[PDB]
Parts: C-alpha cells; sequence; structure tokens
C-alpha cells in the first residue's frame, strides 16, 4: 500500500494541466523517495522529468515500489474536479486502479475517484554542468516565447555576462527581444562562462511554458550540442524539468 | 391589453438564457395571477415550468387571457438587447399578433423599443400532479452546478442518493468512477448551506447531459432544491425572487 | 532618418488595432507636422483617416515626407509583441525598411522590423446637418444589439432625439437616445446639434467595424446630413484623430 497525501492541490492541479496536451501517456514511477514521471513527448522531440518528493507531502507512505501507465488527459479530467484549495490524496493497493480524494477545507464537501490505469513499460539525464544558467522569470520567458511564436517557428537564444537576446525572424519581418542582468526575487540573473548561442523550437518551448502557474521563475540551461533544461521549481516538492535539442542536422 | 413591468429586467434575461437550447418554442400563458409557461423539452424528455406572478410586477395589467407562442431563441436575441439593471415591460394587444418589449435605461437616458413576430402554437396542458417528495435538499446553485459537470467528465449518468446524513452523487464511465459527498450543514449569512428533510431514504439515477441543462438557471438564485421519491420525476427548483419560481422536472432510469 | 516616440505605444496599438480588419496595405503619409493616413477599405467602400499630429509625440523626426507602404495586418501582429504602458518607438532609417522598438518600463528592450512596400483621394471640409456626440461604448452597444435585428440601421435625427431602428425576420427595433439635461457630465452625456432634421441609412457590419476604434475615446461625434457620408470621429486623446466615412446604403 501506497497513500500520499498533498496539503497543496493545486500542484497535482497545475502538473496535470501541464502535461496533459505535451504527453498522453506516461509511466508514473512510485518510490520510497518519493514520484517520479521521466518521458518523451507524444512526437519524440522533448523530454518531461518530474519530481515530487516524499518530504513534500503532508503524509507519504509506500510499501511496494509501483509503475504506474497513466492516461495524462483522463487524470487531468479527474482532477479538474478538484478546487484549487482542495487536499488531494493519492492513494493505490499493490495495483488495478489510482484513487483520488479531493478534500475541500472549511467545507464538508469530499471527492473519491477511482481512475482505470495502463499497462505501459526507462531513460537516462545526466546531470552536468551547464555553460550558461539564466534565472529569470516565468511570466517574462512564457511572455517572449509567446510574441515570438508570431514572428518565426524557431528562436535563437543568445547569451553572455551582460544580458541575454531571444530573436526570431519570418515571412513577416524580423525581431529581437535583450533582457539585461539586473531588488524582489522578479530579476533576471545570466552566470554565463561561455558563448553560448543555440536554436530551439517555438512550439516545443511553448509545450514547455504551461507549467508556468508553478513557479515564479524558470531556470533555463545550456551548452553547445547539450540539450536545453527549462526548470520550474514547485516548491517543497522537486522540480518539473523539460528538455529540448537544438536544431541541427 | 397586457402590459406587465418588471424593474429586475435581469430576471427575464436570464429566465430566457436558461430556456433556449432546451425549449426551441414555447408557449406563455398569461392571466390574472401573472405568467406561467409550460413545455417539454424539444426532445420529449424534461419538463419545464416557469411561474411569474403579478405581484413581482410593479405595474401588472391583463383584460384577456393570452396563450402567445414565442420563438425562445428570438426572444433571448431580443432580450440581449436589454441592460442588466433596465426596467424591462411587456405589452401585447388582446387582438394582438405581436409581443412589444421596452427596455427603459437606468437615468433615462434611453428607452428601447422592439417588437416580436408572434407565433399559433397548439399545445395541451400537460398536467402536473400536486406531490409530497420523500426527501427535498436546499444547497448552493453553484455547488449543485460544479458537481453535474464535473460528473459529466467522467460519466453520463448521476446516482443520487439521501440519508439523515448527507446526499451523494455518483457515476462511472470508460476511465473509472466519480463520487461527490456533501453534508447537511449547520451554521454557514446563510445562503450557503445543504439541509435536507427525509421520510425515506431514495436512490435515483438521473442523465447528467438533462440536469446541466438545468443547471444554465443558476444565476436566478444563490440556491437550489432538489425534490425526490421513488418511480417519479425530479424537481430542480430555482426561486427567481419573492416573485415566482422556475421548475425543471426529469424522469428517473428504470430500476433493476 | 523618420523616428518617432510614443510614451503611451498603447495608442498605436489601438490604431493598428482599429484599422487591421478594413484594410490590409495602407500607406502611412508621413512628414514633418505628424503621421497621417487616408486609405479606402478592401471593399472600396468606407473611407478611413487617421492623423497623428508630430506635437503628440515625444520625440518627433522627419527629414524627408515620406509615403511607407505598410501591411497593417502584418504590422499588427508585430504590435501585438508590445505593452500596454510600453514605449513604443518607430524609424525608418535612410531608404528602406520599418523598425519598431519596444522599451519595456523593468529590463525588457525589443527590436522588430518589417518590410515596407509598393502599393489617394480627396476629402473636403463640411458643415454637417446634424452633429450627434455620445459615449463611444453607447453607440458600440447600440451597433451591436441591433445588428442581431437586421442588416442597416436607420439613423434618424431630430430635436430632443436621436433614433436607430433595424428590422428582420424575427421582429424589428427602435432605439431612442434623448439630450442629457441638467446633469452635463461631460464623457457620458449625449449632446445632438441639429441643424436641419435627417433621416440615414447606413450597413451596420460597417459601422461595427468602426467600432473597434472604440477603446480609443470614451465619446464619438457622428456627423451626418443628407445624401453625403456619415462621419464617425473619434478623436485620439490631444495628438489627433481617427475617422471613418461611409455613405447611405443601396
Amino acid at each position: 500500500m501506497f497513500e500520499a497525501r498533498l496539503v497543496q492541490g493545486s500542484i497535482l492541479k497545475k502538473v496535470l494541466e501541464a502535461l496533459k496536451d505535451l504527453i498522453n501517456e506516461a509511466c508514473w514511477d512510485i518510490s520510497s523517495s518519493g514520484v517520479n514521471l521521466q518521458s518523451m513527448d507524444s512526437s519524440h522531440v522533448s523530454l518531461v522529468q518530474l519530481t515530487l518528493r516524499s518530504e513534500g507531502f503532508d503524509t507519504y507512505r509506500c510499501d511496494r515500489n509501483l509503475a504506474m501507465g497513466v492516461n495524462l488527459t483522463s487524470m487531468s479530467k479527474i482532477l479538474k474536479c478538484a478546487g484549487n484549495e482542495d487536499i488531494i490524496t493519492l492513494r493505490a493497493e499493490d495495483a488495478d486502479t489510482l484513487a483520488l480524494v479531493f478534500e475541500a477545507p472549511n467545507q464538508e464537501k469530499v471527492s473519491d475517484y477511482e481512475m482505470k490505469l495502463m499497462d505501459l513499460d526507462q531513460l537516462g539525464i545526466p546531470e552536468q554542468e551547464y555553460s550558461c544558467v539564466v534565472k529569470m522569470p516565468s511570466g517574462e520567458f512564457a511572455r517572449i516565447c509567446r510574441d515570438l511564436s508570431h514572428i518565426g517557428d524557431a528562436v535563437v537564444i543568445s547569451c553572455a555576462k551582460d544580458g541575454v537576446k531571444f530573436s526570431a525572424s519570418g515571412e513577416l519581418g524580423n525581431g529581437n527581444i535583450k533582457l539585461s542582468q539586473t531588488k524582489e526575487e522578479e530579476a533576471v540573473t545570466i552566470e554565463m562562462n561561455e558563448p553560448v548561442q543555440l536554436t530551439f523550437a517555438l512550439r516545443y518551448l511553448n509545450f514547455f511554458t504551461k507549467a508556468t502557474p508553478l513557479s515564479s521563475t524558470v531556470t533555463l540551461s545550456m551548452s553547445a550540442d547539450v540539450p536545453l533544461v527549462v526548470e520550474y521549481k514547485i516548491a517543497d516538492m522537486g522540480h518539473l524539468k523539460y528538455y529540448l535539442a537544438p536544431k541541427i542536422e
């Protein structure tokens, strides 16, 4: 038996809203340490990695390590029935279904759902040092990608110790954004150690941006010929990293 | 002459946005106590019963009982030219084939004057047995609508069940099941509260497609009443103001 | 070099919004006294008449009086990328392209650039039978509502009264607007200076276009006389105005 309790139900709500259109099916991998999800997107370009930790949950227990294939879209549906202040409570029974329990606080309302669960079959993500690491705000990164998605299909991200520039070009013109190294946690911090210039796909960056309601900031980690890492930290919980290789032939 | 003056024009706006995709064309029965409307839905499944009483009108005049057939879509489209705070006046002539809607704007700045084509509708008076139900549940408007759409994504049907300690709503479907439980409230101001009075535990199944229709009457009241007994239709009731009410009748699905 | 600077970029965004749906390609006629535009729409039916006087800009430069062929829809997709308190500056250098630079209010700095292109007429001054001043949103809601009733609005003006009418398959409507009186609050008041009474009939789809400029002013004026086009006027703060011209129907 596995029964984890999360006071911050909105966190689950937001995770699933993020991933629901990115992947359709994913193997949540339940452990003594916490929850882990590693997957490639349906078109097998980007790579998602979610980590939630025992310590984050109000209550956590896991007597057998589980490997649940879940339909992201169906879980999205079931969680959408939860208020953004409910105490979601996940539970299984070494397992054919996944039980969810929403508990709206300060109201005698209690919801109790069971999701049909899938048979699904990992992958490698080597923690490595990155040439440059921008910690900017989530809203601004979102904004920037949204806007440049109307000029071109791809984005050119250039970095150095003075600031970060994001560029794009299409049939309908040319465009540049220039952010400068900058107080209240709403500032840019480039810690670049090497001349990093990389091109990525705005479709998939915009897919990444949906985790924005999870963090006020977002870090972008990158080096030559190495998949970009967009990470949104969750809280006490771990993180929701996104990996995208730049386009080269 | 028929002439009725409603200060809260929003009442009529909301009544007709509630009854629009359900009923495509109804027959309003105007008389001395007020306006009544009573109609099957276009799929002949649910029954709608609106009652606006003469007392809620600032000015109520009816010289001759009317059965004026209105295309509810055209009425909604005309009432969408009325303002949330507009005083709305209904006027028809005794020998009239049109209904004149007249919207007075708050500071007398503007007055709108619309005229809507009537039509002849041959409609029988579907009877409505006056029953006493096994249990009645008072509960917030929005909370009910919230349960009813949420379960609409898990199943297409909703099993309501009633006992002295609260009321439960359940559904099943091709991705699992769900079950929402509400308890009788004591304290909750007080518009928000889930009270029940019961004579007998009931457990009935209803199509969610139609309950969601009904929940489009929510703007009308911060509460809703569910009335239930075995082998008799569910009644979902919204009081308008201390003026009348909108009632929906849905029939359960058969018992194994 | 043309270089014009505006601290309320919101105003240009609103202009491109108030124009992108009538014209696709326009010719900014830019000179020392301000920027101008006076174009017919895609169906040669309506007339649009943009005027940003240079004294309204915070930094205005014009070395020569140029005609910039500008795809308004592409200009608008670019203008979408700027913020509402943003600080927008246009530049055209020696000859060829248009540049749009948005200074975030913040550490952001945006540099967009679009291609120009290789694409007039006369509008005379006039003393109209009827001038009606009203709140922009009110006239907007009138056109919005009456569009759901019919495809043509009869606007008839007389003393103590302006009256909008329409009719269609489901019925007919007639909205009567009165001149506000002993409370003269200026931008929520209606005012009818009525030289000689008039009836005119206009297509509501074009008026409904014009109302897209509604966010530019809290008032609007309607100038109108027999057998001559109606002038819908949205005075852009205090640097110019925007003007729509529509003759009666059939």
